[PDB]
RNA sequence: AAUUUCUACUAAGUGUAGAUGGGGUUU
RNA sequence: AAACCCC
């Protein structure tokens, strides 16, 4: 099998979460010695200490950058493209680059105390001194010794930036952002000083710092001369925009002073830009994260209650739209609409149809530049267009449409709709509103919130596109000045939406935990026996029960003293030994100056360890290699800590080609799991006294009332301590114990009382009603306090079969005579459909995954998830698409996807098959009641992730595909966009022409039979080779050459005679028989259809209605997929063309056949053809040589597909 | 309507079938 | 605020 070679390929790591149950008096002692109170306190103060840590970071920044008056690069930088230099910004662009770089570098070098800022010292000493509030210092001192909690905070408060770009940087913020708005500072503000009189300037200087001489370089153009870094970002803004002192009168800075010219005297110089404040703090902090939502009264509607500013900007954008007519006068071309999905929507809104704009653009492309390839380049260029000016759209106006004014109508309609829900939300806003049944049961109140939120959100989303791509040249600043102001405040509603939604859609409990340290900052940091007095945590084992023993601070050596009890019971303590990374461990500790004695290495070998000799380059050769290996080998023999711990059976040095062959042995053999015995009695006495704290590592599969297949994470854990595990699964260090407290009360849980019948909810369960002898509660686990043990593991840490997966698959597929492919397609009447084909394209198996059959004991119980979804979708219609119903739908879908992952994994194993899925980064699907793109993307991610280590829970763990020898047939997930060609066994293919194609002929309708005009219909009719009526078979035959029609280059056969066979569902629904209705249209218009070629007679008609109805019957004839929306019984695929044997395909002639040879339905056709597109790719591999198999393009074009389809049959 | 957790459950009576990397860090 | 570090 080809799957068999994909074992031990690469390393992966997982975290297995468990429950820890306090054994014996552990909990009593933990509670008596108050061992979780300081851990909980720390976890509550974590955020507050981080706030104070940031106070120091702010003060650091405002004492370093508030001294940096460097401008050593230039205090002028007057090379700012005023007169584009060096050969039109050739080396001038490089001079602009170097300037930027060096200025940012200056501002960024390790500043005045960069060491004690992001290390332990800040919490230890710096922060306590800086702070002057006893309680604040107390919080900081409660984190002494436990400053490892702030590691990621430290690596984002410093290490998010460095000497680079990105908004995270403070220098980027100061140079590559703030000097951009300060580059407008030497050209014409003094010419705009007509309004800014002498008395005005002096008035505002007497209001701001009088020490500040004037207003200086301010808001003009060209270069800079005063600020550079931060010279009072707020001071600048105080007079750029406006500030209020203590006077009360809003001291117009200079922006309102410009408005005197713009309003009192009506001029058109615009307003100026305020300096971006250093991101809240300087680089981070949080503004609109506005949290606290835990009660039904927190946040209190930040849409018009807490934030009336959101309502204020509805009026702001309303004004902007009425001002659209005057923005015409000042740059209507300047208003751009971002090209994207919104452009199609805006086309429908302004003109009529969604494609108007696209067609008008393609038409211009068709003036200068209809082949398949041609259209690819057309779209490529359209996508590249970043935005469309409003004037460009007025030119693309088909007729007399004023784009700008039409837009104005649309936006005013939208703002009025917001106001409609504002009228309906007055009660919610009232201060005297009363919450009756919570906010998780008051679906009327929830609806009020949702509806208003949606109205606001929709307006905001529509107005978003009116910005453009961002970097345009002409951009009316009189629009794009106040627009950006208002839209930034509107964008805040996405937060409020999500927050209110998440409170309503929350689970009734909490999953909030806190890390426990047991007064040991190095708690459970590893499992090393040598550091059992530092980690103070070990895994014990009695029988099949596994335990977590934690030594007390005072009694850390307690378990090291306990010996076995030959006669009595015995706990087995783990002896965990691991050499962590020989490639670094050995060099570090053996070349060291400490080790410059026992096996002293010389400075030449120290430079081998330094320069880069032993690592890589052309310096690495056998000299250093073998010498170092032998030195390491023998210094390991001189190291009792590594020699007695692991008997390192090595091979000869000559065999070792590189040092890595040697290091592989030191990793494989440098790991041991053993189990030494300890008297159970003594261990239990330690637990009684409080000297040891034992917990049972537990999941429901560790119950004695548990009988079936264990969870795979339980098997992984149990095999960590197994004898057949030889390092395949290792226990990585880094385990954490947490404590999730109770969130629900036991008395308030929904009980199903004892000895009372409980209805069974699966309709396909032969048993309804259950009756238990005990009570069953809802969410029992969250009504009690739980300890959570999170244990990291390492699968395949020493990979042995290292190859490129993608290439190896291609090579194996090229040499497989019968390669099977599993095509999976999301359908309309099916959630997912699976068609497995073989090497020749013969359907070996076709079935829907609507129902999932679980196999417990020997019984198989089916669960139709499609019916479950239908029920939940009816519950989404009732309760007007509320948040909860859609989350229930999404959770059901995610859970269904988990079951399907298993089903697909089994098919891979059964058929040694490659999977064929849809590239979701290309075309679209309709409203298939099924996985939508989001859930199908999650499915593909989960499928990749499962196939990174594919294991069957019901196989012998030491067999291929068993827990210790799983299949790594895909590569690690990177991105959703990286799922586009091959991931290993998964091939992603485009799904164009896979469903609406005839499986037996390959026929696709490439005709556009939508009625346009009488003349176009005559052109259509006469473009046919013959439109006659065959009287023998009673079928009108329409012979066609596709070459006589447009955009049909993809077709291979080109010559197809269509026939009016059978019935079509005209969804207007009606089952129209085509022959009959053609006859009827002809008889209605008095056309003798029995007169041979009737093409000319059809063209001799003149009534537009004949043409429209011939066109509609034409459309229907070419409809292969015919399905009634509602009645699910009726759904089929019917061919207009006959095959070689003279038969038209009907899916209805296959749905009954158990082993159909052609698709049974339309959803089966999709999956069949998805798998046949990969079969094409396998034939492409088969034609190429093995060295260039990785270069074989697996992307099918519609032309090559249609050739394959039309010529394989 | 029980769960390391999630989804579906009751699935044979305190559970069943699958899946399940955690922890910081970002408005 | 999607992907970003360490496991």
């Amino acid at each position: 099998s080809k799957l068999e070679k994909f074992t031990n390929c690469y390393s992966l790591s997982k975290t297995l979460r468990f429950k820890a149950i306090p054994v014996g008096k552990t909990q009593e002692n933990i509670d008596n010695k108050r061992l979780l109170v300081e851990d909980e306190k720390r976890a509550e103060d974590y955020k507050g200490v981080k706030k104070l840590l940031d106070r120091y970071y702010l003060s650091f920044i405002n004492d370093v950058l508030h001294s940096i008056k460097l401008k050593n690069l230039n205090n002028y930088i007057s090379l700012f493209r005023k007169k584009t230099r060096t050969e039109k910004e050739n080396k001038e662009l490089e001079n602009l680059e170097i300037n930027l770089r060096k200025e940012i570098a200056k501002a960024f070098k390790g500043n005045e105390g960069y060491k004690s800022l992001f290390k332990k010292d800040i919490i230890e000493t710096i922060l306590p001194e800086f702070l002057d509030d006893k309680d604040e210092i107390a919080l900081v001192n409660s984190f002494n010794g436990f400053t490892t909690a702030f590691t990621g905070f430290f690596d984002n408060r410093e290490n998010m930036f460095s000497e680079e770009a990105k908004s995270t940087s403070i220098a980027f913020r100061c140079i590559n952002e703030n000097l951009t708005r300060y580059i407008s500072n030497m050209d014409i503000f003094e010419k705009v000083d007509a309004i800014f009189d002498k008395h005005e300037v002096q008035e505002i200087k007497e209001k701001i710092l009088n020490s500040d001489y004037d207003v200086e370089d301010f808001f003009e153009g060209e270069f800079f001369n005063f600020v550079l870094t931060q010279e009072g970002i707020d001071v600048y803004n105080a007079i750029i925009g406006g500030f209020v002192t203590e006077s009360g009168e809003k001291i117009k800075g200079l922006n309102e002073y410009i408005n005197l010219y713009n309003q009192k005297t009506k001029q058109k110089l615009p307003k100026f830009k305020p300096l971006y404040k250093q991101v809240l703090s300087d680089r981070e902090s949080l503004s609109f994260y506005g949290e606290g939502y835990t009660s039904d009264e927190e946040v209190l509607e930040v849409f018009r209650n807490t934030l009336n500013k959101n309502s204020e900007i509805f009026s702001s954008i309303k004004k902007l739209e009425k001002l659209f007519k005057n923005f015409d006068e000042y740059s209507s071309a300047g208003i751009f609409v971002k090209n994207g999905p919104a452009i199609s929507t805006i086309s429908k809104d302004i003109f009529g149809e969604w494609n108007v704009i696209r067609d008008k653009w393609n038409a211009e492309y068709d003036d200068i530049h209809v082949t398949e390839k041609y259209e690819d380049d057309r779209r490529k260029s359209f996508k590249k267009i970043g935005s469309f000016s409003l004037e460009q759209l007025q030119e693309y106006a088909d007729a007399d449409l004023s784009v700008v004014e039409k837009l104005k109508e649309i936006i005013i309609q939208k703002v009025d709709e917001i106001y409609k829900v504002y009228g309906s939300s007055e009660k919610l806003f009232d201060a005297d509103f009363v919450l009756e049944k919570s906010l998780k049961k008051n679906d009327a109140v929830v609806a009020i919130m949702k509806d208003l939120l949606d109205s606001v959100k929709s307006f905001e989303n529509y107005i978003k596109a009116f910005f453009g791509e961002g970097k345009e040249t002409n951009r009316d600043e009189s629009f794009y000045g106040d627009f950006v102001l208002a839209y930034d405040i509107l964008l805040k509603v996405d937060h409020i939406y999500d927050a209110i939604r998440n409170y309503v859609t929350q689970k009734p409990y909490s999953k909030d935990k806190f890390k426990l340290y047991f007064q040991n900052p190095q708690f459970m940091g590893g499992w090393d026996k040598d550091k059992e007095t530092d980690y103070r945590a070990t895994i014990l084992r009695y029988g099949s029960k596994y335990y977590l023993a934690i030594m007390d601070k005072k009694y850390a050596k307690c378990l090291q003293k306990i010996d076995k009890d030959d006669v009595n019971g015995n706990y087995e303590k783990i002896n965990y030994k691991l050499l962590p990374g020989p490639n670094k461990m050995l060099p570090k500790v053996f070349f060291s100056k400490k080790w410059m004695a026992y096996y002293n290495p010389s400075e030449d070998i120290q430079k081998i360890y330094k320069n880069g000799t032993f690592k890589k380059g052309d310096m690495f050769n056998l000299n250093d290699c073998h010498k170092l290996i032998d030195f390491f080998k023998d210094s390991i023999s001189r190291y009792p800590k590594w020699s007695n711990a692991y008997d390192f059976n090595f091979s000869e040095t000559e065999k070792y080609k590189d040092i890595a062959g040697f290091y592989r042995e030191v990793e494989e053999q440098g790991y041991k799991v053993s189990f030494e015995s300890a008297s159970k009695k003594e261990v239990d006495k330690l637990v009684e006294e409080g000297k040891l704290y034992m917990f049972q590592i537990y999941n429901k599969d560790f119950s004695d009332k548990s009988h079936g297949t264990p969870n795979l994470h339980t098997m992984y854990f149990k095999l960590l301590f197994d004898e057949n595990n030889h390092g395949q699964i290792r226990l990585s260090g880094g385990a954490e114990l947490f404590m999730r407290r109770a969130s629900l009360k036991k008395e308030e849980l929904v009980v199903h009382p004892a000895n009372s019948p409980i209805a069974n909810k699966n309709p396909d369960n032969p048993k309804k009603t259950t009756t238990l002898s005990y009570d069953v509660y809802k969410d029992k686990r969250f009504s009690e306090d739980q300890y959570e043990l999170h244990i990291p593991i390492a699968i395949n840490k020493c990979p042995k079969n290292i190859f490129k997966i993608n290439t190896e698959v291609r090579v194996l597929l090229k040499h497989d005579d019968n390669p099977y492919v599993i095509g999976i397609d999301r359908g309309e009447r099916n959630l997912l459909y699976i068609v497995v084909v073989d090497g020749k394209g013969n359907i070996v198996e076709q079935y829907s995954l609507n129902e999932i059959i679980n196999n417990f004991n020997g019984i198989r119980i089916k669960t139709d998830y499609h019916s479950l979804l239908d029920k939940k979708e009816k519950e989404r219609f009732e309760a007007r698409q509320n948040w909860t119903s859609i989350e229930n739908i999404k959770e059901l879908k995610a859970g269904y996807i988990s079951q399907v992952v298993h089903k697909i994994c089994e098919l891979v194993e059964k058929y040694d098959a490659v999977i064929a899925l849809e590239d979701l980064n290309s075309g679209f699907k309709n409203s298939r009641v099924k996985v939508e793109k989001q859930v199908y993307q999650k499915f593909e991610k989960m499928l990749i992730d499962k196939l990174n280590y594919m294991v069957d829970k019901k196989s012998n763990p030491c067999a291929t595909g068993g827990a210790l020898k799983g299949y790594q047939i895909t590569n690690k997930f990177e991105s959703f966009k990286s799922m586009s060609t091959q991931n290993g066994f998964i091939f992603y293919i485009p799904a164009w022409l896979t469903s609406k194609i005839d499986p037996s002929t390959g026929f696709v309708n490439l005709l556009k039979t939508k009625y346009t005009s009488i003349a176009d219909s005559k052109k259509f009719i006469s473009s046919f080779d013959r439109i006659m009526y065959v009287p023998e078979e009673d079928l009108f035959e329409f012979a066609l050459d596709y070459k006589n029609f447009s955009r049909t280059d993809a077709d291979y056969i080109k010559k197809w005679k269509l026939y009016s066979y059978g019935n079509r569902i005209r969804i207007f629904w009606e089952e129209v028989c085509l022959t009959s209705a053609y006859k009827e249209l002809f008889n209605k218009y008095g056309i003798n259809y029995q007169q041979g070629d009737i093409r000319a007679l059809l063209c001799e008609q003149s009534d537009k209605a004949f043409y429209s109805s011939f066109m509609a019957l034409m459309s229907l004839m070419l409809q292969m997929r015919n399905s009634i929306t509602g009645r699910t019984d009726v759904d089929f695929l019917i061919s207009p063309v006959k095959n070689s044997d003279g038969i038209f395909y009907d899916s209805r002639n296959y749905e009954a056949q158990e082993n159909a040879i052609l698709p049974k339905n339309a959803d089966a056709n999709g999956a069949y053809n998805i798998a046949r597109k990969v079969l094409w790719a396998i034939g492409q591999f088969k034609k190429a040589e093995d060295e260039k198999l990785d270069k074989v393009k697996i992307a099918i074009s519609n032309k090559e597909w249609l050739e394959y389809a039309q010529t394989s049959v």
